[PDB]
């Protein structure tokens, strides 16, 4: 049977608004829909197709594992999972790792862990999260519930306790709130959704030594900011702060589902046998693109290549900016990059993406007041800059 | 890189023992590991693998999928989601879906819709959810609190409020907790993790009357009793009662990583733009899996095979339970079975499991006192058949 964008609003449940159009197929940074049009892609999958799409190599490791076996469940282990635990670790301050399969998953072992640490080792009562007004860190109650934006947590109350929030970049504000009873601080190293805004260093930096002052816990949420997209492997490698605990997703798998836990030996110690488990997390197919994203990803290559290609973007964009006086400030680190709207403009981030679609160019948002682009971490030159025209024409149209 | 299983001792945060060997391939219902030895496999990772490991139909549709694109996010809609979404609805009671990425998601998008809907439609102070005590919902704060073990959720308190735990199948114990303060009912049509506990047809009917004299939605969790398990497509349809909510995951996927939320157009109403939502949820792969899955197994032959099988996996293992006298009987529907041990037995299911991986068959528990059997839909008469033999010969050494 055929498939309209009209079946959408009578079959699925009406959270999202997706664009009128519906993809059919993709490779690189270009993607095609049902009827050929064609576009340039810097939504990457909202910053998870950091090898664009239908990689050949992601697939040929998808399909070699997949005619083999593709899941267990946790009863049993496999060579994937197992070489993917070393990568990460060899990679990272990380002396452990546990797989799942979504970013909020990812936060809720997270947090899950530094409360069981906490109490195991002080008491009932140290139990106390800080996070970041703006943060996102997820849709399950408790990651919504840490994430910083009541509008998405209020309709579900009672939410959990012990949950309070400073604002980002505000180390008194923080202070304020981190004591004794804090077991776990969270904080992503750049905001994503909150309009791509990056921690200061000093800002990072002092966390640290809270939460080291306080016995707490430092989680550094990269699900968004992780696995190559800063021009660092993760962003805590380009601030110099390391943290108890990193999360990490998305681009992990390139495309494919999965999420994992980055924690030191004496937090893992922590987690004994039947406290915490998943069906799905660490089955060998997410295991071995994974494996096979982070041995392509994690090379000086495509990393500086990600330092260049922050570059080419900002340029193109500050160019376009001063053609048409659209924004602020073009912001960000590597391949995370927002466009702030000015004065005039604001609240209309969504427009000039509705727009850019139109020009054949996939951009994101971040809140009504950023335009965001998170494009595949090997997007060619040419993609670039044919991207960056139709974005250009879109602001062209837009601005009058 | 060379991987061995004290590898796993040191690389993974140890919330689980896995076996001592490492599968590294499968056809239908065998399993091999790193050293060439055989299984047959009755745990079917854990009631995914529905239709067997590296299923030919099902890699032809990962590899076929995989090859035009893998994902963009849900700011853009797919053919395959929008395929798989129309199965559900044709195929259930349901209007329309929503799509994530395991058992645990499908139950916080169950519990967030109740809740959201009890506060819109009555009042914030109706925010009620009553589980039952045994009961398996999930690893995330909120859904390990709907579950019934107190030891998975204590460690992690405080816990979201206003959840209640009942006795399974005693509908007094439900009828007291359950009034007009109740958002939720949530329930396994067969408890699964704890113990493969059959529910009654008037447990059941009890529940939906009492959901509707009170206004609660009742949720039925078919993560495990899903998707052709009992011999029908789902549970609610063995018994004839209708639920609000249906979550679905495991088998849903065939191995692949998916879950789904099953609603009536009344409760999806409620879902406004950017309430939930996810990012890799409803990705295309998992679609074109899960598509390809719901058309192999929801069919006459298939579910039928399914009853036909549950007969072969009951006259044995009652031929070796006469001669080894280990459980006092045998108990769940389609296949999912559980042997229950006698009392100078109890507590050592984990034990029988051992020595039937030793035997080359792999079996589960549901809790100590329950030898699980969870094997593909698929199984052969030939698979069904050897793998009883070792489990007869593990029974033999077990008992010696
Ligand atoms: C920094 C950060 N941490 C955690 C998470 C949670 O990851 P999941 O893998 O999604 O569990 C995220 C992810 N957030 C991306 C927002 C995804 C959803 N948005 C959309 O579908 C956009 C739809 C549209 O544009 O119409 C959402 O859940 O709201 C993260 O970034
Ligand atoms: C009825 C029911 N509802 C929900 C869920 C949650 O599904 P996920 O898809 O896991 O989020 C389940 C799932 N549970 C089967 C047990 C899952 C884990 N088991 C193991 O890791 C086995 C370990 C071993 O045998 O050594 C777990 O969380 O512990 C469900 O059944």
């Amino acid at each position: 049977q055929p498939i309209t964008r009209e079946n959408f609003d009578e079959w699925m449940i009406p959270v999202y608004a997706p664009a009128p159009f519906i993809p059919v197929r993709g490779e690189g940074s270009r993607l095609w829909d049902q009827q050929g049009k064609e576009y340039i892609d810097f939504a990457g999958g909202i910053a998870v197709n950091a090898l664009g799409h239908a990689h050949p190599e992601l697939r040929e490791a998808l399909n070699e594992q997949a005619s083999k076996f593709w899941h267990t469940g946790n009863g049993y282990t496999n060579e994937p999972v197992l070489r993917l635990a070393k990568k990460l670790i060899d990679a990272t301050f990380a002396d452990r790792v546990f797989f799942c399969n979504s970013g909020a998953e990812a936060n809720e072992a997270a947090l899950k862990l530094a409360r069981k640490f906490a109490h195991d080792r002080y008491g009932s009562h140290k139990s106390g999260i800080v996070a970041f007004k703006n943060a996102f860190h997820g849709r399950t109650l408790f990651t919504v519930s840490a994430g910083g934006q009541p509008a998405y947590s209020q309709d579900f109350a009672p939410l959990p306790a012990d949950i309070r929030h400073a604002a980002y970049n505000d180390i008194n504000s923080a202070s304020a709130l981190i004591d004794d009873s804090t077991c776990a601080v969270i904080v992503e190293p750049i905001q994503g959704e909150g309009g791509v805004v990056p921690a200061s260093n000093a800002f990072l930096q002092g966390l640290r030594e809270l939460c080291n002052r306080h016995n707490a816990l430092l989680i550094f949420d990269e699900v968004q900011t992780g696995v190559g997209r800063t021009g660092e492997l993760y962003a805590y490698m380009h601030y110099g702060v390391t943290p108890d605990l990193l999360t990490t997703a998305k681009a992990l798998g390139g495309g494919f589902p999965v999420g994992a836990l980055l924690a030191t030996e004496e937090c893992a110690r922590v987690m004994t046998v039947g406290t915490h488990g998943t069906t799905y997390g660490g089955n060998p197919l997410a295991s071995a693109v994974a494996g096979k994203v982070l041995e392509l990803i994690n090379t000086p290559e495509m990393l500086n290549g990600v330092k260049q290609r922050h570059d080419w973007f900002v340029e193109r964009l500050n160019t376009i900016n001063h053609r048409y006086g659209l924004f602020s400030e073009v912001r960000g680190l590597g391949l995370l990059i927002g466009c702030v709207l000015n004065a005039d403009y604001a609240g209309q981030a969504k427009q000039i993406s509705q727009e850019a679609a139109k020009a054949g160019v996939m951009v994101l948002i971040a809140g009504g007041n950023v335009v965001r682009f998170a494009p595949a971490l090997n997007v060619s030159e040419e993609e670039v800059t044919t991207g960056l025209d139709r974005f250009a024409a879109a602001c062209e149209h837009f601005v009058s």
